């Protein structure tokens, strides 16, 4: 398995840079989103519960065509990326509209798919404006703010990967695992984050630096987070292949990433 | 009806920042978008074609989203807005998944939003890129230019309308008018750019200035664009109303904006 996720990982970057290249994509713009390794491979996790081989591999490639069209919507906010202003919102938009229209004719009902999409809108982009603007004080908050920014971002993905995916798809557990997971996620970023790249108003590394947030809390926050998802996959039917994964990322956090601001 | 046009720059004017507030849009953004005059306005000419008025003012108010959702996409990346870099892109793709929802639920089938939408993004995103790396030398390119990131651009959104408006439209000849009018527009921006805040590389207003780009030619090309635009609002049934609008826009870039720059 540990091997199948990378074998997605890179049809995904395959399909990604192909467009990223034909909409006038530049060498740089391509190497930054073929190495987007992390977005890239995610969808892959999200279509864990599909068993039509070539549906699964399908959404798989969908999904990851607008994770990273949001992403580079993200560089485009940051505009740290260095990377140029133009290409990076029209390729963002191109690969968006790809998606759309991919996930559209995968899915049963065409309708499912801006409902989805749209159903929570509102949430996820105040969520994400709020989140920059009152940047964060503690635990209680940051967890709040990236509870928005981070799980209902992903979770949108995932109960998209549920309606396209195909019929007989346990989509609650789906969605519960992926807003689980990126939060996980979330976390794992700002702790490398702080030193990478310093960055520092409202980052959870911070927080903790500041005394702000208590080292045993973030560790039980993760662990609480990996028992959500872990409790997620085990929903019957289930994706026992996503058991290992779990453990994988959030002892990921614990071992390598956590060490350092405790 | 100069008037009526006016009843609509000003509904939608509303739903657009009622949307734009309610997801965290601030004072500033709010007026921005408020401001956006054209852009407003705009989906009332493209709508023109359908019969019943209530769909008439729902699909008219559905496409503001979107141009208004592009707009602010599109100062995201000139980045000289000044405006907040977070909130521009949250209340973009915010817009745009209404804007989608709106649409595709106004749209008979709908498949054919994202299928519009899709079939020739390369086309008009590439167009963009492309638009902004080799600005143009003389009016044979800027036209070829902005025959993508001005015509085909509006043209979808004409595209749009048709299909979602209601059964019974004139599909391409909305398009045709869209597309000529949307070029109009351009020119008519391009020489308002050159004095109100000095743009200069590849600027209609500039090839004229440096003589690489003839006086009679854009006249010309204006008055093309005009007859372009009529023919189509004269296509059975036709959008009698638009005819004065044509005329309208037109004649202004001749009487007000082209003397300045001859």
């Amino acid at each position: 398995y540990f091997q199948s996720m990378l074998a997605a990982e890179a049809a995904n970057r395959d399909h990604v840079t192909r467009c990223v290249a034909q909409t006038g994509g530049s060498p740089d713009l391509v190497a930054h989103t073929a190495a987007l390794r992390l977005y890239l491979r995610v969808p892959h996790f999200l279509t864990e519960w599909t068993t039509d081989p070539d549906r699964r591999a399908a959404v798989s490639r969908a999904l990851a065509l607008d994770i990273v069209s949001m992403k580079l919507l993200d560089d485009l906010m940051d505009d740290d990326t260095g990377l140029d202003r133009v290409e990076l919102a029209c390729v963002c938009l191109r690969l968006h509209l790809r998606a759309l229209h991919e996930l559209e004719s995968l899915a049963r009902d065409p309708k499912a798919v801006t409902d989805i999409l749209e159903q929570d809108a509102v949430h996820l982009c105040g969520g994400q404006i709020r989140t920059k603007r009152s940047r964060a004080t503690n635990l209680r908050e940051w967890r709040a703010h990236a509870s928005t920014y981070g799980s209902t971002f992903l979770g949108r993905y995932g109960a998209l990967a549920a309606a396209c995916g195909g019929e007989g798809q346990p989509a609650d557990s789906v969605r519960e695992f992926a807003e689980a997971f990126a939060m996980t996620i979330t976390m794992a970023d700002d702790l490398t984050d702080y030193d990478r790249n310093g960055e520092r108003d409202g980052n959870l590394a911070h927080l903790m630096r500041t005394g702000a947030v208590a080292g045993q809390d973030v560790v039980d926050l993760l662990e609480e987070l990996r028992g959500r998802a872990l409790a997620a996959v085990a929903a019957p039917p289930g994706a026992p292949g996503l058991v290992p994964v779990v453990h994988l990322y959030t002892d990921d956090v614990l071992v390598r990433l956590l060490p350092r601001h405790l």
